[PDB]
């Protein structure tokens, strides 16, 4: 079972338009076609953020009250749908929005494992960006490891960190700051940066990736999808596209070997920007991709798809 | 040896324009540059289809009429340039002139195992199939196992099934209708979807396939390249096109391997559609992309070629 | 520490447009990008070619003196480079300039392999070339096993080749004229064609690559990279562009396994000729696409990098 949420939200970084994320995808024909895998999805609707018109930055972290309160918001509302027995869907806005999504989803299922698909690590701290965008920023906030490095910055006074080092994979890497370098290596956590997938292929990547995290133990599954993971030819529409990154194919199969798994248990669809389309088709292009990536998390295949019947009567 | 039969038809399916591939590829120079790699190269022509006008649907199976008829006819060349002792090449034309290719094909050769090349499975029966395109059902009219569910479609009691389930290979699924799935999944039929292709890499598809068919014992080969498998971005101008296609290396790579088995017997090349590009480069991006398939079959090697003679000298 | 030398020369090809390479390579900040990751970048400065309005063709071979006195030039300059205890960085130009980079390198580290990363193998001799263009030639003017079979061409009386059979691999081939396929078979040069890359995957094409070369002994490495040898969609502004070919992607797996090893020695960056771009996007693209190959070489790495220092103080 599907429970949808909508995070129409931007202010994680500084491209109005992520907030329409929502609207295209689902103007897209999204809960119809996740009707055509499973009976029951259910839309909770747009999260209703409320502007916070005074937010000066905390140092050069910018509108941090307003980001920690979405976030906020959206972990109040993933534990919800995650107690309803619900798959949480979560479609961005920003990335920054991965704090609520992530913590929220640890409150029901605290032995949840995160992949990170994503041209970025989004592990700077509040003190180690440069831009001070916080969508660059949620992983350092969620990450047991780092408490005495995060400040208390306004508005997220509610974070607890939910995920060790341990409990992360990334997958796409091909921009990472110096500072969120030292960190992933300090760390010891787990990455096949487009290096890597290049070295390995998809294939053995996929193996390695789901080894790490379910050998030991079955366990939920966290994927947050930043749609700048996939090469700006197929995912245009998005407000920081790096070349050189995972194919169409790839992405899809990221998400059909996840699906497979049987163990998927939140997911975030993040950083859809339409109004960073160059012409309505690297919109289309765009959309159609992410839903393309939702839809083989829930059970779309290539090889092809069948109900339990006998199609030869 | 090379025979080279154009088969100008499109009544497999709605979309005019299909019934020009053989002259489009014939104008790119297929048949000068075929002469570059082998001396025998010997054109037998298009084969004239005679209008049906009286030829309404079975069901909602369209033109079945002229479909039979076009195959049939086909069959009996192929069968022909087969005795001859020459590599049939069949410039397509819709893929329902497979039925008529592969037919032949067995006439002269029982024993011949297919490579299917194609983004579709194409074996929907008469009674499955949603379109009544007959070009997604020719696979169906071929399997042995299917004999008793395919009905007395008008124009096909000369059909005889000429293949089992298990000499037929599949490389690039990617748009399988439920019911083709659940033949597929029955059957027991071998296939590389793109899933396949990106977990295993082309390299290891193409000694599987290949050990597959012919592990047990040699017999010929029989590729029905339907040139939707590739890309839209590489072969845009035909009817049935699908993201997340082969590439234009892994094309080569399919070809350029089968040729080296030495048992290559039948070739289609299908679906070429030039009334479909959207300009007049996508029109040669396809033709060209279809002409260098079709030379990799012959032996055109991305490593190089050359005569036996000392080039020093 | 890295030596930059600029070799605005295009007389080794028809397409005026080479020669300005270095500039556009230039301009594009390959200098200060440099300097973000090695302290000491020098700038030896555009090699000073003089006109030679005299050189009629020796048999079909066209601008022989001037080809050969502008490779004997650099090689002098890069021998200077490497006393200087530097990593030779040229910047080209067109491909036949390797005569003199290889030659100058060699002349201080006779010792050395070659990677030559190109759609060609370049491997002409002024006997076997049908178009006389001497950048189609530069490697059998190199190469020890040929020495009898080059004439005494004008220009290149300075010539004494340096390398065997056995100190080269190519990376990237697709378009080997049958002379030059001869030769290469006669030769036992190993050799990664598109289709190796393909079956084999780019990772394990490196892993052979280095294991084939360093196996034995570490030595120093030069590797010849002619943009053309990836694909047109990502260096387009380039005179003998061939489809079907390395990846951006793949194009910086290649440059990052290299740098890894610690072994560069010599570094060329040949055939960007921005005259060719059918847009101003064209150019940029390949001069962006030759910037970023360029970085990898001395270790900007898609992983990320940081400076030996403590980021979370
Ligand atoms: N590391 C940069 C880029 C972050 C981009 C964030 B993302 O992945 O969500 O698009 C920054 O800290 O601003
Ligand atoms: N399965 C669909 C699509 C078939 C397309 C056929 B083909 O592969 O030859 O383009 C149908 O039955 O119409
Ligand atoms: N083999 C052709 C093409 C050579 C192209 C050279 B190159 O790799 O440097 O672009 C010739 O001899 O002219
Ligand atoms: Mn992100
Ligand atoms: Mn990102
Ligand atoms: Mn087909
Ligand atoms: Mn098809
Ligand atoms: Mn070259
Ligand atoms: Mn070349
Ligand atoms: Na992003
Ligand atoms: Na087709
Ligand atoms: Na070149």
């Amino acid at each position: 079972t599907i429970g949808i949420i909508g995070a129409p939200f931007s202010k994680g970084q500084p491209r109005g338009g992520v907030e329409e994320g929502p609207t295209v995808l689902r103007k897209a024909g999204l809960l119809e076609k996740l009707k055509e895998q499973e009976c029951d999805v259910k839309d909770y609707g747009d999260l209703p953020f409320a502007d916070i018109p005074n937010d000066s930055p905390f140092q050069i972290v910018k509108n941090p009250r307003s980001v920690g309160k979405a976030s906020e918001q959206l972990a109040g509302k993933v534990a919800e749908v995650k107690k309803n027995g619900r798959i949480s869907l979560v479609l961005g806005g920003d990335h920054s929005l991965a704090i609520g999504s992530i913590s929220g989803h640890a409150r029901v299922h605290p032995d949840l494992g995160v992949i990170w698909v994503d041209a970025h690590t989004d592990i700077n701290t509040p003190l180690t960006t440069t831009s001070g965008n916080l969508h660059g920023q949620p992983v350092s906030f969620l990450l047991k490891e780092l408490k005495g490095k995060i400040p208390d910055v306004p508005g997220f006074s509610w974070v607890t960190p939910c995920i060790s080092a341990k409990d992360i994979v990334y997958i796409g890497l091909r921009d990472v700051d110096p500072g969120e370098h030292y960190i992933l290596k300090t760390l010891g956590i787990k990455y096949f940066s487009m290096t890597e997938v290049d070295r390995l292929g998809i294939g053995k990547v996929m193996e390695e990736t789901l080894s790490y995290l379910l050998g030991r133990k079955k366990r939920p599954i966290h994927l947050s999808f930043d749609v700048d993971g996939l090469d700006p030819s197929f995912t245009p529409a998005t407000g920081t596209p790096v070349v050189g990154g995972l194919t169409y194919r790839e992405g899809l199969y990221i998400t059909e070997e996840i699906y497979k798994t049987g163990l998927l248990s939140g997911l975030d669809i993040m950083e859809v920007n339409p109004s960073l389309g160059k012409t309505p088709e690297e919109v289309t292009r765009t959309v159609n991709t992410a839903v393309a990536i939702t839809l083989a998390c829930f059970g779309l295949a290539r090889e092809g798809n069948h109900k339990p019947i006998d199609y030869l009567n």
